[PDB]
């Protein structure tokens, strides 16, 4: 409807994200296309402070649902976009197996034509020589998929799903998502039945960037049990 008409062309989107991970303080700032129509998103981060001090991979989830692509059969499901723009939180605690946790909290909402995505992260408990801290993750990525179900209690959703890390011995990285949405505006909402999104990204290097740096492309599509 209302909320649909906004994501019909191609919407520039801004991410910026100021963390703490075993107290390192570091900040990451990003900017992009949205295209929902194709459920594509297309970003580029730089950590503005320096070297980033945890894996880029661990920080993709944490960088906008409502760019995902929801087929015509499934539009009454898209939660996302109907919280627009006004927008919606996004919080999640993400445990690392074995290793450390990180808590978000994140607002995405549209400030003027552009979808920003403002997160603030804490990360504890992380061990100095993990995957993490040590930097043993691969600069690659899987595809995922999402069961998001409707929050009986709070209207908004939930998802609970598990992120898989490839490390560079050949082991894996499991990371379990534990995530909450919940609209910041009084306006309906719609609130779907169970399904997925189904996620794949791809990460690049930009050449000529010399700041410690992320190129994300993903693709997001809607699918019914």
């Amino acid at each position: 409807s209302k909320g649909e008409e906004l994501f019909t062309g191609v919407v520039p989107i801004l991410v910026e994200l100021d963390g703490d991970v075993n107290g390192h303080k570091f900040s990451v700032r990003g900017e992009g296309e949205g295209d929902a129509t194709n459920g594509k998103l297309t970003l580029k981060f730089i950590c503005t402070t320096g070297k980033l001090p945890v894996p880029w991979p661990t920080l993709v989830t944490t960088f906008v649902a409502c760019f995902s692509r929801y087929p015509d059969h499934m539009k009454q499901h898209d939660f996302f976009k109907s919280a627009m723009p006004e927008g919606y939180v996004q919080e999640r605690t993400i445990s690392f197996k074995d290793d450390g946790t990180y808590k978000t909290r994140a607002e995405v909402k549209f400030e003027g034509d552009t979808l920003v995505n403002r997160i603030e992260l804490k990360g504890i408990d992380f061990k100095e020589d993990g995957n993490i801290l040590g930097h043993k993750l691969e600069y690659n990525f899987n595809c995922h998929n999402v069961y998001i179900t409707a929050d009986k209690q709070k209207n908004g959703i939930k998802a609970n799903f598990k992120i898989r890390h490839n490390v560079e011995d050949g082991s894996v990285q499991l990371a379990d998502h534990y995530q909450q949405n919940t609209p910041i505006g009084d306006g309906p909402v719609l609130l779907p039945d169970n399904h997925y999104l189904s996620h794949c990204s791809a990460l690049s290097k930009d050449p000529n960037e010399k700041r410690d740096h992320m190129v994300l492309l993903e693709f997001v599509t809607a699918a019914g049990i």
